[PDB]
């Protein structure tokens, strides 16, 4: 915490001249304070967002720093899974106006995980990236389903001009002890989908990820290896 700025419990951390991370933070019984980690990109006049915070008042601290601090209309948000830690404050991005989308998937599987479905459903081809006419205007945002790892419907997104890609949930740091997969993850597959996303974003040097500081390339592969023992 050094050039952190603070907005309410909501930390922002700049990254490059326009991306900055958002982390907020939930009390769990065994690991403490838990960070959850999503980003903030300036596009020429306007703001994109992806992931939510927790709750939806945390998410709300999200919007309301981005209007005092950058002072441009958030145009739209990403949510890259259907669990808490990313999709946890989607009521606030709808109340703020905002338009929603998520993988198809991760808005029929919202329901069973106590999630609001994002307002739009994005799909992807069979190469991983998305389908352009389900995304328009999505500026410099790259999205990207590397295939089934954390969850089925985890994705990935890289930030055009920039050094930076975002795992979301799939990529652990490159200290990281274990993946933590339930009976959601998929263990087969989940090596392969962490290599796809580090082969989709192969000039992305900054990998930023939902639960730890941004790390290097290293968390990808280090993410696979880990993967690799689950088969
Ligand atoms: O890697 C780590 O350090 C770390 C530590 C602790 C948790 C995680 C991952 N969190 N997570 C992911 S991913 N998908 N869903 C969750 C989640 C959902 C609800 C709750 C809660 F609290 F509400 F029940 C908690 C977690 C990662
Ligand atoms: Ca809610
Ligand atoms: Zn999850
Ligand atoms: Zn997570």
């Amino acid at each position: 915490e050094t050039g952190d700025q603070r907005f309410g419990d909501l930390v922002f951390r700049q990254l490059a001249p326009n991306v900055w991370q958002h982390t907020s933070y939930l009390d769990m019984p065994g690991f403490g304070a838990v960070a959850s980690n999503g980003l903030i990109v300036r596009d020429g006049g306007r703001v994109l967002v992806v992931d939510t915070a927790w709750t939806d008042d945390q998410t709300a601290q999200i919007l309301n720093w981005i209007k005092q601090e950058i002072n441009l209309p958030v145009a739209l948000a990403v949510v890259t899974h259907a669990h808490q830690d990313k999709m946890g404050g989607m009521d606030a991005l709808h109340a703020a106006g905002i338009a929603t989308y998520a993988n198809a998937l991760s808005n029929q599987l919202a329901p069973q995980e106590g999630m609001v479905a994002a307002q739009h459903s994005l799909t992807f081809a069979a190469n991983g990236w998305v389908e352009p006419a389900t995304a328009p205007n999505f500026g410099p945002l790259k999205v990207f389903y590397p295939g089934p790892g954390h969850t089925s419907d985890n994705i990935t997104v890289g930030i055009d001009g920039t050094d930076i890609a975002f795992g979301g949930c799939l990529i652990k740091d490159s200290k990281a002890k274990s993946l933590g997969n339930l009976g959601d993850a998929d263990t087969e597959h989940y090596a392969a989908s962490a290599r796809a996303f580090g082969a989709a974003f192969p000039k992305a040097s900054m990998i930023v990820m939902s639960h730890s500081a941004p790390d290097s390339r290293a968390a990808i592969t280090h993410t696979a290896r880990m993967a690799d023992k689950l088969r």
